[PDB]
């Protein structure tokens, strides 16, 4: 399979949308990952792209080039390689080690500053969405469903993302208005869990009772593995289920368990 100069490869990942297949570029002899997406609503691709041309962080990915012909159905986005892929597969019986844990947060934090101060909410955060390159550090991936706004917060109606991520006040069925920033942080705490623990806080395979468990289900620690208190406050924290008292961005920085 051949595309211009690139050399289409095996699938890496499954995304949002399309599949991730690593792609050979014979002009540069350089391997990069090639986002494929087919038509079948197709205004959203065009929305992630314009937001990913405006994000130069080093946690987060890398738009190369999108190739789009009028004729052929197939859109093509490539990224710079970011080779190690996810952080972990969840769940796992293999969890992070809290100093691992920390690490990878400490990655997770500067990107989600860096996404904010760009006024670009997330809305996908979770671990398999965080890639981890060549010297070790986490970058974010997968804006297919993120959200830009004007002025200091996004104000939100729709339903997005992955549900075991998402936050309870995006669960209404209502129709109500939830501010953006504090979905990314509810994110980072079920992301956060997910580390150290390797199986998500709130399960259930029936979608009803999973939204139910996600609004109404105190978080509980599992007795195994035994964690320090202050990593357990930082997670109660984030997953306060009220977002006027949910911790923020600026606060978690700070947190002791993260400057640790
Ligand atoms: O290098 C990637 C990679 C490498 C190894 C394993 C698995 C992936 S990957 O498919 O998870 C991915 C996904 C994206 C992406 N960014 N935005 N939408 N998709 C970009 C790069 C990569
Ligand atoms: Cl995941």
């Amino acid at each position: 399979v051949q595309l211009n100069q690139y050399t289409l490869k095996d699938e890496i990942g499954k995304g949002s949308y399309g599949v991730v297949k690593l792609a050979y570029n014979e002009n540069d002899n350089t391997y990069y990952a090639m986002k494929v997406l087919s038509k079948k609503p197709i205004e959203q691709v065009y929305q992630e792209i314009a937001i990913l041309k405006k994000l130069d962080h080093p946690n987060v990915v890398k738009l190369v080039e999108v190739l789009d012909d009028p004729n052929e159905d197939h859109l093509y986005m490539v990224f710079e390689l970011v080779n190690q892929g996810p952080v972990m597969e969840v769940p796992t019986l293999k969890p992070l080690s809290e100093d691992q844990a920390r690490f990878y947060f400490q990655d997770l934090i500067k990107g989600i500053e860096y996404l904010h101060y760009q006024k670009i909410i997330h809305r996908d955060i979770k671990p398999s969405n965080l890639l981890v390159g060549e010297d070790g550090h986490i970058k974010i991936a997968d804006f297919g469903v993120s959200n830009e706004f004007k002025g200091s917060d996004a104000l939100l109606s729709n339903t997005v993302g992955t549900p075991a991520f998402m936050a309870p006040e995006s669960l209404s069925e209502t129709r109500k208005i939830f501010s953006g920033k504090a979905l990314d942080v509810w994110a980072m705490g079920v992301t956060l869990y997910c580390f150290v623990f390797g199986q998500c806080p709130f399960m259930d395979e029936r979608i009803m009772c999973l939204h139910s468990k996600i609004k109404s289900q105190a978080l509980e620690f599992p007795d195994q593995p035994d964690i320090a208190e202050d990593l357990k406050d930082l997670i109660t924290r984030m997953l306060d289920k009220n977002p006027e008292s949910r911790i923020v961005v600026p606060e978690i920085k700070l947190h002791p368990w993260v400057t640790r």
